[PDB]
């Protein structure tokens, strides 16, 4: 399956990443992140950690905005053919007096 | 001192940066952190801040070390001394009493 050595680094790689999570949220129930985060993290890769949030939102209100474009598309069709549907359903009575409110 | 622009964009920077510390901090108080730094970090970036934790433990276990070393060192020292002066203070009658004890 797996080395005795490669077994041995993966597991490294998950304390010390279980370490760092850890860490961080000791930090906050501390008011001590903003302090170990300019620690831990150049301040390039602090703008850039910046900038993905900022990504992610714009990746979100982009999906969310397609979303309330596709279903105001999907309701505006229903409701025509729900409107056709009903139509062939009215009684004579309320079809020739719409007719007749139409003319 | 400073243009419209860069001071535009420092304050985005700042403001991008606060937000992901929020983001992060609520993240925190819902149990939602590990999938969201799954989302900011590649692994290969969760890896290398796995061990810049490690090697802040390795930098501060050494200056700890360090530190009683030479505190033991300054205090063995500082013991010699203070054996001196008190025994210059010593009555005779306890330097000569002792004096006998160690012939």
């Amino acid at each position: 399956q797996q080395s005795p050595y490669s077994a041995a680094m993966a597991e490294q790689r998950h304390q010390e990443w279980l370490r760092f999570v850890d860490l961080l949220k000791n930090a906050y129930q501390n008011d001590l992140h903003l302090p170990l985060l300019n620690l831990m993290l150049t301040p390039d890769e602090r703008e850039a950690l910046g900038t993905r949030v900022r990504i992610v939102e714009e990746l979100l209100r982009g999906e969310m905005s397609q979303r309330e474009l596709k279903n105001e598309l999907g309701a505006g069709i229903a409701t025509i053919t729900r409107g056709s549907n009903s139509l062939k359903a009215a009684p004579v009575e309320l079809r020739q007096w719409l007719e007749e409110v139409l003319l």
